[PDB]
């Protein structure tokens, strides 16, 4: 159900960096700014992946989801053509600022987020990649009056086409029930708030994959939000049993209150 996106409308310019088998660029479409998410030459099981998530994301809208034009075909190259978010990456952006984020404009970016999963969820839609990089800033918010927008990215090749060691890489944000349904947002929800309050870095980050997936394996408590505000919504969110997690739709009413 994607959208075709011939070559001779889209520009590649210069390259914004790397995704999960992705090269990903700045572009222009027809004349639209936009980005260009070329995927690594792949078997089919990685390329349907990819077209599985480009029609996802032409099924959806929200004021907090990012757009997705359609899918070029380059030859071998499949490349996904999406809006461009004007600031970029959230997790990259924090880090620059750290120690100048107050913890309201935290909370703003945490209800855009779970107002866009609230709308998944009831979709019955999994995203499957939430985390902070995956959300970009249009809005930066920070100046007098001004209140922060983000997007969230599309999910990239989908979480079930990826390898064990790809997946021992996405810990914290990665579910542990996908190690080995709507459940895991939830989860990599409670992580990208933690990455979020503790300005852009991510527990476990500077751990080995060995290391990572022991954490895992004894179910160990991950840590407590530099903010009282939430501590106990990432807490919810973030149990080893997903049935035990909370609906989006108290994530959100709790945020708004
Ligand atoms: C997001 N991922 C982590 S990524 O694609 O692997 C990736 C990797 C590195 C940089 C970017 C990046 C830098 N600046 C952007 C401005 N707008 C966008 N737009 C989108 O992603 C819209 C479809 C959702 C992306 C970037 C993206």
């Amino acid at each position: 159900s994607f959208h075709r996106v011939d070559q001779k409308e889209i520009t590649q310019l210069s390259h914004l960096g790397q995704g999960t088998r992705t090269n990903v660029y700045e572009g222009r479409l027809r004349e639209l700014r936009v980005v260009l998410k070329v995927l690594d030459p792949s078997h089919h099981d990685i390329a349907l992946a990819f077209y599985e998530t480009a029609s996802l994301m032409s099924q959806v809208s929200h004021t907090h989801l990012a757009f997705v034009h359609g899918v070029c075909v380059r030859g071998p190259e499949n490349i996904m053509v999406t809006e461009y978010v004007e600031h970029g990456p959230l997790d990259v952006w924090l880090r620059r600022e750290r120690g100048h984020v107050p913890m309201a404009w935290k909370m703003v970016v945490a209800q855009q987020l779970a107002s866009a999963l609230s709308y998944l969820e009831n979709k019955n839609l999994v995203h499957g990649n939430v985390c902070g990089r995956n959300i970009l800033l249009a809005r930066l918010g920070l100046a007098e009056g001004t209140s922060p927008f983000i997007k969230l990215s599309d999910p990239g090749v989908g979480l079930g086409a990826l390898s064990r060691e790809e997946r021992v890489e996405r810990i914290p944000w990665l579910a542990p029930e996908c190690l080995p349904s709507t459940a895991m947002d939830k989860w990599g929800f409670g992580a990208t708030l933690l990455e979020i309050c503790f300005d852009g870095e991510a527990p476990l980050q500077s751990r080995s994959p060995s290391e990572k997936e022991h954490f895992y394996q004894r179910q160990h408590r991950l840590p407590e939000p530099s903010c009282p505000q939430l501590a106990t919504l990432t807490s919810q969110c973030l149990t080893y049993e997903p049935t035990q997690r909370p609906s989006f739709r108290t994530i959100l009413r709790d945020l708004t209150r």
